[PDB]
């Protein structure tokens, strides 16, 4: 396996899953909580896992991102390759809704409802770390 940073184009923050379940974004490339394991359950279905805490990215019924201690339906994301090398991630559990993983410009998480295709918020460049 290979860990990766996920660099949000909106604002320029790496996706971060804090130990408390809080998901936001930091510009600190040293941050321990931005190293992420991607693993494909099925072809276009990934889990995004913290290599420090072993927590999985998830999205709840309101569209808030959290860190789940154990994988579940809420942690499956559909990964699509975009136009200039960036990926988008839409909640499997909420795909009929087009709820995307996204971060605000201030590096806070954008709830799934506030998301739409064409936003820079939802664009993540995977970078192989080191
Ligand atoms: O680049 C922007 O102005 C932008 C900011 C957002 O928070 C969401 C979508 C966008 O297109």
């Amino acid at each position: 396996k290979k860990p990766k940073l996920l660099y949000c184009s909106n604002g320029g923050h790496f996706l971060r899953i804090l130990p408390d379940g809080t998901v936001d974004g930091t510009r600190d490339r040293s941050d321990q909580h931005i190293q992420l394991q991607l693993s494909a359950e099925s072809v276009g279905e990934v889990y995004i896992k913290s290599t420090e805490t072993g927590q999985y990215l998830a999205m709840d019924t309101d569209g808030l991102l959290y860190g789940s201690q154990t994988p579940n339906e809420e942690c499956l994301f559909l990964e699509r390759l975009e136009e200039n090398h960036y990926n988008t991630y839409i909640s499997k559990k909420h795909a009929e809704k087009n709820w995307f993983v996204g971060l605000k410009k201030n590096g806070s998480c954008k709830r799934g409802p506030r998301t739409h295709y064409g936003q820079k918020a939802i664009l993540f460049l995977p970078l192989p770390v080191s």
